């Protein structure tokens, strides 16, 4: 399968999330995602066929994971808008006030800016600290998906979100949103990964 931040696997033939980055682990092949999307040696499928398996994860206190893809899987610098693509080009950190979307099976490609950082989530599971906070909105499925800016900076990837009684809180203003993502840097360097850009 060909990798592409945004799009949708399932985990052990279950639940469902979205991919965050193509990345590398030396001569590994793989993709970071959230956390709460599996458990480690949980098998990922994408278009039906078995492409890898969660290598590692920090869920709750962190919501970030990788997983393990197997060679024949083609990895790829970008993120899914839409039909088009928006190319991975590094991980430089936005500050707040900046404009930011993310690309998700659920909500697709939504946009709005960083308004908070360091923001802790109260979860089922448990707490989880230190996530950046945006008022795009995002629905239940677009976790683990790509955050990304317009100028191709990821940024991270989907943790949660305040969502509606619909799934999602697209159906309330920006000033009521909080939708919250993992830092990406922490990811990368926690497992030794490198970013696939373009």
């Amino acid at each position: 399968a060909n990798i592409v931040g945004g799009i949708e696997y399932s985990i052990n033939n279950a639940s469902l999330c979205s991919v965050g980055f193509s990345v590398t682990r030396g001569a590994t092949k793989g993709f970071v995602t959230a956390g709460h999307c599996g458990t480690v040696n949980a098998t990922a499928r994408i278009g039906g066929a078995v492409v890898g398996t969660f290598a590692a994860r920090v869920f709750p206190g962190n919501d970030r994971a990788w997983v393990s893809l197997t060679s024949a899987q083609t990895l790829l610098p970008r993120v899914a808008n839409g039909s088009s693509f928006v190319t991975v080009r590094g991980s430089t950190e936005a500050a707040v006030g900046a404009a930011v979307c993310h690309s998700g099976r659920t909500t697709g490609y939504q946009c709005g800016t960083i308004t908070a950082k360091n923001v802790t989530a109260n979860y089922a599971e448990g707490a989880v600290r230190g996530l950046t906070q945006s008022n795009a909105c995002m629905g239940r499925g677009d976790s683990g998906g790509s955050w990304i800016t317009s100028a191709g900076q990821a940024q991270g990837v989907m943790s949660g979100g305040n969502v509606q009684s619909n799934g999602n809180n697209c159906g309330i203003p920006a000033s009521q949103r909080s939708s919250l993502f993992e830092r990406l840097q922490p990811i990368l360097s926690q497992y030794g990964l490198s970013l696939v850009t373009g």
